[PDB]
């Protein structure tokens, strides 16, 4: 299931989202929440097999039909992709 | 080596490629060329592999140290990058 | 939404799936199937970005918290793979 | 251009490669050889990009004509895939 940090907690409660005891998660929007640690892994795993801009993944994920809620979701692909050393040296070029 | 065909040849000669029978293929430029049918599996091939746009390929291969001439680059390669079913479904996001 | 053919509905009442009226869809161990043409234009896609062999992406799909039940999956997804000619290039060496 | 280390210049001795002192560079098999450093950021780039095994990435180069001869390239290869945080990722499932 889901690890939530003192800080997701705290992201969360600014959000509104409320905590589901009886589904071992929190939910925002309709959706379990993902926390900020399992989005960024995922989404690192998905751009170091494709490469793909901030742009086309984003839209991407928003046409995905996610079950998910990714918490920090823009914050952290944009971190991602503008440190990827593969595409700043694509770039390069 | 290269298999050239009437049009391939009909390119270079106009070009002013010259073939050299010790190597059993044309040089232009001081490189060998690489024959359009060769360029165009190339280049597809490597597209296959990471759908960089157009401008992303050509710009790499400009740095590349290749030691071939490309016949008809641009054109194949603005082919290859235009028809692609999986970048087109990329960008239709 | 999904569209069922003939051949998806004898495969899922094969299955002992259930149709649901009400929600417009077939459902199978608790999640909406996905029908068999559909999920090989996604699955095609996947490896075209990847080119994953058969083996990854059976076991990197069965940890995907997918939402859908992927109609013949298996079964399309080696069709996929063994039928990709960059793959076939690839191990061609 | 090409900047050898003393166990660049230590390893080509032992390969029997020759220094040409007049294009101020190290030649084996008629190819100018691409100093250790500089081949495995090269690598590292092109599985980056592909994640291709050990073994295919190998093939691949033996069939691929590259102009330069890359130093301890089967070496620094195997090194870079064993490595890989997402090929790691991928086997882990
Ligand atoms: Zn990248
Ligand atoms: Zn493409
Ligand atoms: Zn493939
Ligand atoms: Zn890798």
């Amino acid at each position: 299931h889901f690890h939530y940090t003192v800080t997701d907690i705290k992201d969360l409660t600014k959000l509104g989202a409320i905590y589901d005891k009886t589904k071992k998660y929190w939910v925002y929007q309709g959706k379990p929440v993902m926390p900020d640690q399992f989005t960024f892994e995922l989404l690192d795993f998905l751009h170091q097999l494709t490469h793909l801009s901030f742009s086309k993944m984003k839209a991407l994920l928003e046409r995905s039909h996610s079950p998910y809620y990714m918490l920090n979701r823009d914050r952290t692909l944009k971190n991602i992709t503008e440190t990827c050393k593969a595409c700043a040296q694509v770039n390069a070029s």
